[PDB]
């Protein structure tokens, strides 16, 4: 069996409390997640060996797919891509940046507190569906983009570091409408040794 | 004063319960509804003339309004008219198809029965944020179509009929994940009576 899995959370439901409360992370994780990654499997059963890509591959390669499955893939793909990414990217223990990625931060934003700014203004004026991101070239650049529902950076070839989930199921449930809280808030989970990881791996 | 205004509800917050919530009508209305005008009004001070255009003149008009708010214009006018729109396609009161748009149903779509699967699959299958609509062209003839974010249906030269949000702070207080359940309760508050007009104001 080479189907694609949805990754167990990597933390109790309830970690990140009182930041992102456990109701949405139990349907985050186990229904919007979950379903991304069932709706992928059933979409490539007509082509068994998409199977043996990985997910980033398939975002690498939308233009490519036979035209049938390519928007549902890139949907699917893309929000089982999207939402492994971004639990993986928040944690409970505390994390600061650090060693490369911190000097890139400062290099490219000016300093960590600019970064963040404009991070939070990107996530705030996301418009519909969404997510912010803070990416990198393939030679260590810092930047600060946004796609549309669940498309991602991977597409562009841009490798994502951190990433923030603003459709409204993220956060609707503590916040509501309140976004500008929601993105304040998350702050506090940021898995920066997760972020470092990512930034390394380029 | 010619500046947008919200309509207010044209019933009780709680008037759509057991269906919608009161909590969410709240929200719906007095938050995102409240910032679609307040933001379209916003942008519309550089140029005040706008202000005496009505919401389907500005939305009919998207392509040749001025570069620098067009989108803005785009999103908030869009907002502000699908949100005036959906608050007014929807009632306490029990109503029933009848007159030329119950005869009109079952022409284009062979029963209301047929009408109905097809409008809930169509919003059921909205990716992201947006609308599921009942439309006609200028000669009566109906369809069934969505719109992503707050695109609107008069910006191609079709008229709205019925309208349901699926954006996710339509439903998720309620529903959460559960679209599909929050589609089928709607269906008792659509007004029957306001979409006829709809339909005879062509
Ligand atoms: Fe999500
Ligand atoms: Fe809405």
């Amino acid at each position: 069996n080479n189907k694609f899995k949805v990754k167990p959370l990597p933390y109790a439901y309830d970690a990140l409390e009182p930041y992102i409360d456990k109701e949405t992370m139990k349907l985050h994780h186990d229904k919007h997640y979950q379903a991304y990654v069932d709706k992928l499997n059933a979409a490539l059963e007509k082509y068994p060996e998409l199977y043996n890509y990985s997910l980033c591959e398939l975002l690498q390669n939308l233009d490519s797919l036979p035209k049938d499955i390519a928007t549902t893939v890139r949907n699917n793909a893309g929000g089982a891509y999207n939402h492994k990414f971004f639990f993986d990217i928040m944690t409970p223990e505390k994390t600061i940046p650090s060693e490369s990625l911190k000097e890139a931060i400062d290099r490219d934003f000016g300093s960590f507190e600019k970064f963040k700014q404009e991070f939070q203004k990107s996530a705030l004026d996301v418009f519909g569906s969404g997510w912010a991101w803070l990416v990198a070239t393939k030679d260590g650049k810092l930047s600060i983009m946004t796609t549309p529902n669940q498309d991602s950076p991977v597409s562009k070839n841009l490798t994502p570091i951190i990433g923030l989930d603003v459709w409204e199921h993220a956060y609707y449930l503590k916040y509501q409408n309140r976004r500008n809280e929601y993105i304040d808030n998350w702050f506090n989970v940021v898995n920066w040794n997760g972020a470092l990881e990512n930034y390394k791996n380029l």
